[PDB]
């Protein structure tokens, strides 16, 4: 069920952002490898904004990493 691909462009640090969906419904959980702990929670209705959160960001492939991370990580983790 939970199986996305990553959220990155190019490659440096290893700069790469998993994310998750439930069965049910959409779910968007920005998960980094550089530090090794994922620091990102986010739950979403329709899969329509899932992509578009992640497209329209001021950020430009790595860039959208700290940015999207920053965002989808506002919340406390589990």
């Amino acid at each position: 069920m939970k199986f996305i691909k990553y959220l990155s462009t190019a490659h440096l640090n290893y700069m790469n952002i998993a994310v998750y969906e439930n069965g049910s419904k959409i779910k968007a959980r920005v998960e980094n490898v550089v530090n090794g702990k994922s620091v990102g929670a986010r739950d979403f209705d329709s899969t329509e904004q899932l992509e578009s959160w992640f497209y329209g960001l001021p950020g430009s492939g790595l860039g959208r990493i700290e940015n999207a991370m920053n965002e989808i990580s506002r919340r406390e983790n589990p």
